[PDB]
């Protein structure tokens, strides 16, 4: 009676049947009824009119055309949701009888492989950007359609991906490809009118819990199996340059998806996090490597040429490729005993993409293999984030072992690197991304205080020839992050000194005074810039890490004033009169703070005040 009721017991008993290979006496009895209640309540002859008057063209559409179209399996929708104003239960309903015929015929299809063949009658779903601000019932009815037939094809490629027919590989990719043309045209549909949105969740938690394109990838749609991926095996064919590139796009979006919602969706959750990523191992690295060689064979010739859209797609699949690889190798479990053999199998894989011969190799010499093959994509990335990812991959996999040095180089290799300035492509270039790269670059610098110097013997020519540099991702915009993460890893740096003692030696004494000189002449330029550039959040960042710069002078440099003074005088005079500057400088800062009466900036003058105040006092406290 209960829609939702008859989708539960369709979905509630296919879980019961997955689950358990129990005693088929059952199954063999209910499978005849439910095969025969499917192709009476649903499958019609494939007359291209159904009856009823529709404001629609009715057709039998998305066949796959190869099958002769006067046929008679076709599947009745439009009919159905326009009567309902049976078909919300489709999904679940072929799930069961799909999962009973795998466990009646042992995985023999014969009987349904017509079904993938078939035309469904739907609507022309098409572009209707002619029926525009007619935002009626009739657009939830496409939108609602376009769900069902996406969480059906769904449905269908759960089904028939297990199966290795070639031809029926083939129906299954021409398949994936209409998943994606219609997922672009209901994201459409959503941004025609985005508060139609079609409610029809999944049932074990979701429904309990009440009775936009990111929560029906996910919670909304029919959720996809791991055997599904058994599809990305097949080779790219690159469209550009001379299983297609967005029919990849789409099985990696997902196995990306599902990763992230497990290891930091039903179907999945009932799979531990250690079988997930032990069957990824299999169905991801050795059969993927080969897609990433292809890949790097591509953007190789994109740079020795050097139409949109193919490109577009491959370097979002190299994102993919790079954001699947760091999600499996900075999973949480490989900290764990047991795993370590499937790590070793695993760098065995990207060890042996360069040379193999090398069995049972010690850890460290496994990650300079792997390592020394991974550095080399540097090159052949098109945008910042899949730069992003490979940087980041490449920390957490040499965070097993001196690594410093390659991170560094690598961090420096891609802020030097062109990036070729396409509106979007330097949107790929967003200030937090920027921000992660350059806390890893300076973080893992050998002297950040020296990094800091080249970046302001640097980010000075900005405004020299610029009105963009000779090391780019450096314009006037980005300078703000710059700037916010250059002061940032500054007092990382600084906060890190500790004050010894007067019975400490002289070498340590005068090593880490000289330290804290270099320290206050590179907080001195780093003060300095500030008069040329305007820009609110510029001088908002830099009154706030200011303040806590000579906070942490006072803290830990004013003990080796006390400590080192009856013998280092000269030195300690040194840095007085290398502070004093930076105190007038954070004094006029401060007055820059007054004038203007900036209200972001005049909540942290008056702790500025008072601690130049305490500061100039310790100095003369010192000096006596």
């Amino acid at each position: 009676q209960s829609p939702q009721a008859s989708a539960l017991y369709y979905d509630e008993f296919a879980n019961l049947i997955q689950h358990e290979k129990l005693d088929p006496k059952a199954l063999e009895w209910v499978g005849h009824t439910i095969c025969n209640d499917f192709q009476d309540a649903f499958v019609v002859d494939s007359c291209v009119v159904p009856e009823g008057d529709f404001p629609f063209p009715v057709k039998a559409l998305y066949g796959l055309e190869e099958y002769d179209t006067q046929d008679g399996i076709a599947i009745n929708l439009l009919p159905l949701l326009f009567s309902q104003d049976s078909p919300l239960c489709l999904a679940p309903y072929f799930r069961l009888l799909r999962l009973c015929v795998e466990r009646q015929h042992n995985g023999n299809l014969e009987e349904i492989d017509g079904l993938l063949d078939c035309p469904i009658f739907l609507t022309d779903l098409e572009p209707g950007e002619k029926l525009e601000s007619m935002s009626a019932k009739e657009r939830s009815f496409m939108c609602s359609l376009i769900f069902l037939t996406l969480n059906w094809f769904r449905e269908i490629v759960n089904a028939f991906c297990q199966e290795t027919s070639p031809e029926m590989k083939g129906k299954v990719l021409t398949r994936l490809k209409h998943i994606v043309e219609l997922q672009i045209i209901l994201e459409k549909y959503l941004a025609v009118t985005p508060d139609y949105v079609p409610p029809l969740g999944n049932f074990d938690v979701e429904t309990l819990d009440i009775t936009l394109l990111l929560h029906n990838s996910h919670a909304f749609f029919r959720e996809l199996d791991i055997e599904v991926f058994s599809i990305l095996h097949c080779g790219l064919v690159t469209k550009f340059i001379l299983l297609g590139p967005p029919e990849l796009l789409f099985l990696l979006e997902d196995l990306s998806q599902k990763l992230e919602s497990m290891l930091t969706f039903s179907h999945l959750q009932q799979r531990s996090a250690q079988e997930i990523v032990h069957c990824v191992f299999q169905l991801l690295t050795p059969m993927c490597n080969h897609l990433e060689n292809i890949h790097n064979y591509f953007q190789c010739l994109a740079a020795e040429n050097h139409k949109v859209q193919e490109y577009h797609i491959m370097s979002s699949c190299y994102q993919r490729l790079l954001q699947i690889f760091h999600g499996l190798f900075a999973w949480s479990g490989f900290s764990q005993p047991e795993n370590q053999n499937l790590l070793y199998s695993a760098l065995h894989v990207l060890s042996s993409r360069l040379k193999q011969g090398e069995h049972s190799q010690p850890l460290e010499e496994l990650l300079s293999q792997s390592v020394h093959y991974l550095q080399n994509f540097h090159q052949s990335i098109p945008s910042f984030q899949c730069a992003l990812y490979l940087i980041r991959l490449l920390m957490v996999i040499l965070e097993k072992s001196q690594n410093k040095e390659k991170i560094a180089s690598l961090a420096r290799q891609f802020l030097c690197r062109v990036w070729p300035s396409g509106d979007k492509e330097k949107s790929n270039i967003s200030n937090d991304q920027l921000h992660a790269l350059l806390c890893i670059y300076l973080e893992h610098t050998e002297s950040i205080l020296k990094a800091i110097e080249e970046i302001a013997g640097v980010g000075v020519p900005e405004l020299i020839n610029s009105p963009s540099s000779t090391f780019p991702t450096l314009t006037r915009h980005t300078f703000v992050v710059f700037f916010r993460v250059m002061m940032a890893e500054l007092e990382k740096t600084v906060k890190k000194i500790e004050p010894g003692t007067a019975a400490d030696s002289q070498q340590i004494h005068e090593e880490k005074l000289l330290y804290w000189n270099m320290a206050v002449r590179d907080f001195s330029i780093l003060i300095n810039l500030i008069k040329v550039f305007d820009s609110h959040p510029v001088l908002h960042v830099c009154l706030k890490y200011g303040r806590l710069f000579v906070e942490a002078f006072l803290k830990q440099c004013m003990p080796l004033l006390d400590f080192s003074f009856r013998k280092h005088r000269e030195d300690v005079l040194s840095l007085l009169e290398t502070f004093q500057l930076d105190t007038r400088l954070l004094h006029h800062l401060c007055g820059h703070s007054k004038i203007h009466q900036d209200t972001r900036l005049t909540q942290h003058v008056p702790l500025l005040k008072k601690t130049l105040e305490l500061l100039v006092c310790r100095v003369k406290a010192m000096l006596t």
